[PDB]
């Protein structure tokens, strides 16, 4: 299980659900945690609605201060600490960013989205992820 194909591959989903194409993610075109993570992201994004439609509309995304956007977010939300709910609302933020990035002739942004999001992976949740058992623990809980 490898983190950044995880994020690319995640990110290519959300893309292609609004129609959008990804070059980064044709490349690289495990796959329990790929379903897992996309019907779990996609029921978050359910339960969350218009809380992601006011999200949305408020990201005011410009190329220099995306980043800033991102690290507050994603700060934010692992604020009490780390669970399972809140690495797939990491996931669906991700995605809705790098939507809005293509939706507002941004496009370059996703291919930085993806760096940030695979380094936060490695750095900030990787050693939580491990020491409760794994993403098969994730599969375990919430797969089909
Ligand atoms: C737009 C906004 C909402 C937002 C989005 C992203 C970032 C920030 C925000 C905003 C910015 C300002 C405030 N901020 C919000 C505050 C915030 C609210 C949300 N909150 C959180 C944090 C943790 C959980 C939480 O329950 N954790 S859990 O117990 O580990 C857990 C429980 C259930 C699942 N899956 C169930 C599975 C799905 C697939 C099926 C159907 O086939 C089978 C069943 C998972 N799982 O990982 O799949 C983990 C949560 O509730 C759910 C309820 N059901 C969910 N289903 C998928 C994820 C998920 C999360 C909301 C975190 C804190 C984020």
């Amino acid at each position: 299980y490898d983190n950044r194909e995880i994020v690319m591959k995640y990110i290519h989903y959300k893309l292609s659900q609004r129609g959008y194409e990804w070059d980064a993610g044709d490349d690289v075109e495990s796959e329990v945690v790929h379903l897992t993570l996309r019907q779990a992201g996609d029921d978050f994004s359910r339960r969350y609605r218009r809380d992601f439609a006011e999200m949305s509309s408020q990201l005011h995304l410009t190329p220099f201060t995306a980043r800033g956007r991102f690290a507050t977010v994603v700060e934010e939300l692992f604020r009490d600490g780390v669970n399972w709910g809140r690495i797939v609302a990491f996931f669906e933020f991700g995605g809705v960013m790098c939507v809005e990035s293509v939706n507002r002739e941004m496009s370059p942004l996703v291919d930085n989205i993806a760096l940030w999001m695979t380094e936060y992976l490695n750095r900030h949740l990787h050693t939580w992820i491990q020491d409760n058992g794994g993403w098969d623990a994730f599969v375990e809980l919430y797969g089909p």
